[PDB]
């Protein structure tokens, strides 16, 4: 949370990449934002303009959760495009292969390398994240092996069933933002995170938020959405002041009693 800006009504510096500082993970940012449909089976929410002031986007690519579409997260995704991410979803409820996900990375790239269009030269490809819920959270984990996606959040994955590989647990390419509720009964934590956090590859912050159903997630996400940006704002922007969100002893999940915090290979 640390900001030199110190945040509410005043206005916090550029991250790293020059992105606009926010006063606040949870509430939208400073970017109109639009939707659409994006190469038939994904589809894309986005700033309304793209590549203003220099600015290469970073990528959050979304798996929902079994059963539902990208309409059934709009706030959330909606919220990450506030900030400045071009968000695309995978259309299906059945992202559990991860492969739906990755085929919507390849389409964005296809558009960033063309002369013209919507995204040409206005993408940052180095720095793209996944993200979903419940079997959305388990194909989250299966496209985190590609070497394109710099780091993963989970929502409440779903990791027993509905196209998971556990081998793909420990084949990650980057850090991964664990997230699960404790009264997520139906993709249970111990059966479904527990395993994740012992097995995975990569550094691994898990906050467990105490009194989370398993949908949580759905809609704007509760809890999970200014944690979530935390997290894709301080890897894909270099926004410092979310660098106590999960590092150092006293980070701000860390004495957060509403949180169940375990971590490993990141600093404490």
């Amino acid at each position: 949370s640390t900001n030199p800006g110190g945040g509410g009504g005043g206005s916090n510096p550029d991250t790293g990449t020059g992105f606009p500082g926010v006063s606040s993970f949870s509430a939208d940012g400073s970017f109109a934002t639009t939707s659409g449909s994006a190469g038939l089976s994904c589809t894309v929410f986005r700033p309304s303009t793209l590549g203003a002031n220099g600015l290469k986007h970073p990528i959050i690519v979304w798996g929902n959760g079994t059963t539902a579409s990208p309409s059934t997260y709009s706030g959330i995704l909606e919220h990450w495009a506030s900030h400045g991410f071009v968000v695309i979803a995978a259309n299906t409820s059945n992202a559990g292969t991860g492969q739906d996900m990755l085929n919507c990375v390849d389409y964005l790239t296809t558009q960033n390398n063309r002369s013209t269009g919507t995204y040409a030269n206005k993408l940052d490809l180095n720095r793209i994240g996944a993200a979903g819920h419940s079997q959305g959270g388990g194909g989250t984990i299966m496209a985190g092996q590609d070497y394109r996606i710099k780091v993963t959040a989970p929502f409440q994955p779903y990791t027993i069933g509905l196209g998971h590989n556990s081998s793909s647990q420990s084949n990650q390419n980057g850090p991964m933002f664990l997230m699960t509720g404790s009264a997520d009964t139906i993709a249970s934590p111990t059966l479904n995170a527990l395993p994740v956090y012992n097995r995975a590859n990569v550094p691994v912050f898990w906050g467990e938020l105490s009194g989370a159903s398993h949908f949580e997630p759905v809609g704007s996400a509760g809890d999970f959405r200014g944690p979530s940006t935390a997290w894709f704002r301080y890897h894909l922007m270099d926004d410092a002041s979310a660098e106590d969100t999960f590092y150092g002893s006293n980070c701000d999940l860390c004495t957060d009693n509403d949180w169940e915090v375990r971590r490993k290979g990141i600093n404490a």
